[PDB]
């Protein structure tokens, strides 16, 4: 049963590493759409 | 003792769902941002 | 077993209450982006 609980918690934990590296992948792309449209306003005004 | 963690296990992944859900709505919306930008790039520049 | 068990409980707790901060930042950033791409829009086409 202390093992169910255990493998459970480590089941927890994997996804939430999964999201943890979602979510810094999403950063990086809101980034770079940040910076596309600073370089589009940029090259027009 | 054991019932609190049966609980917080519960609660911890209901909010991962929650996590999840709010992870995929924002990826769709990325990918939109992203294919304007490409639009406006292309149409303005 | 069981300290160890409520010990990573409070961890991944402790994660998801971080990770629910960064969805509200990400959320905020790209709702200006949004904004951004529909001014570029409005403004020169």
């Amino acid at each position: 049963r202390m093992k169910q609980i255990e493998d459970k918690i480590e089941e927890i934990e994997s996804k939430q590493k999964k999201i943890e590296n979602e979510i810094a992948r999403i950063k990086k792309l809101l980034q770079l759409t940040v910076w596309g449209i600073k370089q589009l306003q940029a090259r027009i005004l």
